[PDB]
């Protein structure tokens, strides 16, 4: 009766709820994805038990093609739904089902307000403002693997000089953006979380490498179609915009 | 054997191929969506016959809930696939199947280069630069129906003064952007088509009202899952970026 929902700690999607005493059950967690799960549970009518993915991974394959993370939990039917910022990808779609994306995003540019900079075309042709991405992240992985000429060029730059233009994590990247003449390339959702808290920062340009976060289910699940419908229903009603503004403002 | 593909004339997705003699068959058409259909046909292995939607409509319901356009062709099994910029929506998803989006887009701002303007927040609080959208378009329909406070405010403005801030079509809107102090709100894809041909113009800010174009199929079609996989395959390989750059540059 009670569906098992696998998820992953990820701000502001899933966070431990702050409390003065140890909490139990789903009340331990809060965030955008917990609110989304509550709406889904009230549209389709189901009880749910949230369980963090034991290895804290989204889901990738090792050298032998063995899966891990939330994808493996669905593949092995240890979870009925994955309600998380789980990216819809070619390799994953072949082993699990995805709903239509509840959130769409891409690579954009975090930078200061009031600067001539205005696009990815402009950053690629100057060498004064140091620009890069989080080392070993999805954004960096995109630029490194890209066959698109212009993105190969931006990768050559940010990976030059011992890769000094890169940063270890988003936080260190953020602090580098505020403290020095540095422009960060990362997810538009993450940037939007930054611009709301650092009013001296903005988003420059549009999106590269579009993608979406969807709810994952085991292949053959009856909930895939149901959840897709509910997500689009919520989107049409503006409720997803409400949820996002709540946890990002 | 030969699948029937319903589509719709829409630049640069589907266009009549220019010729000095009358053309026949699929060679009459060209564009992004024809190239996408050719890739799909070579990944999944099928023959196709392109047929323009007889009423030239994407697909909406009349007062009695009766469907038209490409959706009706799929509902009535007069077409096997709809390969077109067909928007994934709640009402449509209930009567047809959609693949994962082959292109994602939203509302953005077309405007001049080198201006203090930098976001939808900035346009909403000034009354000097006249800004609006194409009358009776999806962008206008979004602002008019929105319950989000800030978008209600921008709608009140652009629909004030006998709605003078609005334009009849995109072309007239474009020419208004080049000739006067005017900022246009419309689809990010359409704006991207503009910035490539009017180098004195740029895209301001991010996306509002995210959505995606998907391939439509009749409910219960075996091609939905196949096409989703193929689209993601093409996306991962960078080929969709190649196709878009071809027809937009
Ligand atoms: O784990 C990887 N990526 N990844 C997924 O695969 C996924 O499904 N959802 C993800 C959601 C988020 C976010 F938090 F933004 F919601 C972030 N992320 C974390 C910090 N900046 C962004 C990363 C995701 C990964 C790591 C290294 C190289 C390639 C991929
Ligand atoms: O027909 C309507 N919308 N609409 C769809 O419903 C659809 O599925 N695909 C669409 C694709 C395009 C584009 F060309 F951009 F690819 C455009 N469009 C045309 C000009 N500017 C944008 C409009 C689409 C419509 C008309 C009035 C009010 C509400 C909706
Ligand atoms: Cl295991
Ligand atoms: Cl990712
Ligand atoms: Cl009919
Ligand atoms: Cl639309």
């Amino acid at each position: 009766r009670t569906l098992i929902v696998t998820t992953i700690l990820e701000e502001p999607y899933v966070m431990y709820r702050k409390s003065d005493k140890p909490l139990y059950g789903n009340d331990r967690f809060e965030g955008y994805c917990l609110d989304l799960l509550k709406e889904l549970s009230n549209i389709l009518g189901f009880l749910y038990d949230v369980k963090l993915v034991p290895d804290g991974k989204y889901g990738a394959q090792n050298d032998k093609g063995e899966w891990n993370g939330m994808v493996k939990e669905l593949i092995d039917h240890r979870a009925d739904l994955a309600v998380a910022p789980l990216t819809i990808t070619y390799v994953r779609e072949k082993v699990i089902d995805f709903s239509k994306p509840f959130m769409t995003l891409g690579i954009s540019i975090l930078y200061r307000k009031g600067t001539p900079i205005d696009s990815a075309d402009d950053l690629a042709k100057q060498t004064k403002i140091e620009y890069g991405a989080v080392r070993d992240g999805s954004t960096m992985t995109f630029f490194k693997k890209s066959k698109i000429s212009t993105y190969e060029k931006m990768w050559a730059f940010m990976s030059s000089r011992q890769q000094s233009a890169l940063v270890k994590n988003s936080d260190e990247g953020i602090q580098r953006v505020l403290t020095t003449d540095y422009a960060l390339l990362m997810e538009s959702t993450s940037i939007e979380y930054v611009t709301q808290r650092n009013c001296n920062l903005t988003q420059i340009g549009g999106l590269i490498d579009s993608k979406g976060y969807g709810v994952g289910t085991p292949i053959g699940s009856p909930y895939r179609d149901k959840i897709t419908i509910a997500i689009l229903q919520l989107q049409e009603e503006g409720k997803l915009h409400m949820m996002k503004e709540k946890w990002w403002r």
